[PDB]
């Protein structure tokens, strides 16, 4: 239907090229470690456990590919603890093929000063723009690994003068070099501003997700996000009545009716789940057990797509979803 047009590279994973038909059953939003911008001051106390975290990984890893998903999509930003080599250690030891990304979190919550001071120093926008085409046309940090995508993010009530100088160099780096874009919208606000922002500025709707799109659970709203052409993604599934997210039944409520409405081939899902968190472990009060009981990456294979079917929704479907969907956006 709407694919891909311009410059085109092949998918990028942390381990070198995909083919697109080998990228298989995807969850396009996850993050094999996670940290919130700070946690590496408190180094003394929360350090990494590389052994470990290899070994936790690894596992959760296995178990994925026990479920037939062969590629997970890392959203990591780059102020958030991503770390490419690690990944591919991950990659390498199981067969999971791994896509990393490049970009900043958002203004809430990321590491913010560094780039405000550039951008009051100088053009931010053009070094920002050099750091992301560096990373998915050469590499990270000298590893060799490049990105596969590039990761934005915005803010509940606006997208913010910081946050645009990331979605306009992401811009100029998708039309030169095709790589997809994948969203973070805060608290289910923003995404038909970011769609139309990021096509305004030149940006292909058939390489964009907007993500955390399950945050908000008027139809209406995806619906006008949809009208853009780009994807959208229930990427939070599992996280339940946390920060004010809604419920696992919300989400399908909403997902069901686009799926009624002829959506699938614009619908992707996934649980933004992290399996190993930098800094202390966190502790999670007795309260809050419930809303991340099913947050974790294998809730939607096991729960939601045969909730799905049993609903009604055709296996074909799921496949558009879960396959057909990943490979056309990011390969
Ligand atoms: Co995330």
């Amino acid at each position: 239907g709407l694919v891909p047009r311009g410059s085109h590279m092949t998918a990028q994973t942390v381990t070198g090229a995909v083919a697109a038909a080998q990228l298989g059953a995807t969850l396009p939003h996850e993050h094999v470690i996670f940290g919130y911008p700070g946690y590496a001051g408190d180094v003394t106390l929360g350090p990494f456990d590389h052994a470990a975290a290899l070994a936790s990984c690894t596992e959760t890893a296995r178990a994925l590919l026990a479920r037939g998903i062969q590629t997970v999509v890392d959203a990591t930003p780059n102020d958030c603890g991503r770390n490419p080599a690690f990944l591919r250690e991950v990659s390498e030891a199981t067969g999971l093929q791994i896509l990393c990304a490049t970009g900043f979190y958002y203004e809430g919550e990321g590491a913010t000063t560094y780039f405000k001071f550039r951008a009051s120093l100088g053009d931010a926008e053009s070094e920002i723009y050099e750091m992301m085409r560096t990373e998915v046309t050469e590499g990270i940090a000298g590893t060799g690994i490049r990105a596969g995508v590039i990761k934005l993010a915005s803010s509940r009530d606006a997208i913010t003068p910081y946050e645009q100088l990331f979605f306009r160099a992401a811009a100029r780096v998708q039309r030169e070099t095709g790589v997809p874009i994948i969203t973070h919208t805060q608290e289910g606000q923003q995404g038909p501003q970011q769609a139309e922002l990021l096509t305004s500025l030149g940006a292909d709707p058939a390489r964009i997700m907007i993500g955390h799109m399950d945050g908000n659970t008027d139809p209406a709203y995806h619906r006008e996000t949809l009208r853009h052409g780009v994807s959208i993604a229930f990427d939070a599934i599992g996280l339940q009545g946390m920060v004010g997210t809604p419920t696992d039944a919300e989400r399908l409520s909403v997902l069901t009716t686009l799926l009624g409405e002829g959506y699938a081939d614009r619908l992707l899902l996934s649980h933004d789940s992290i399996w190993h968190w930098l800094g202390r472990p966190p502790a999670i009060p007795e309260a809050a057990l419930p809303a991340v009981k099913d947050w974790h990456p294998l809730h939607i294979s096991d729960d939601i797509l045969p909730d799905l079917r049993r609903r009604g929704i055709t296996e074909e479907q799921v496949g558009q979803m879960t396959v057909g969907n990943p490979a056309r956006l990011f390969g």
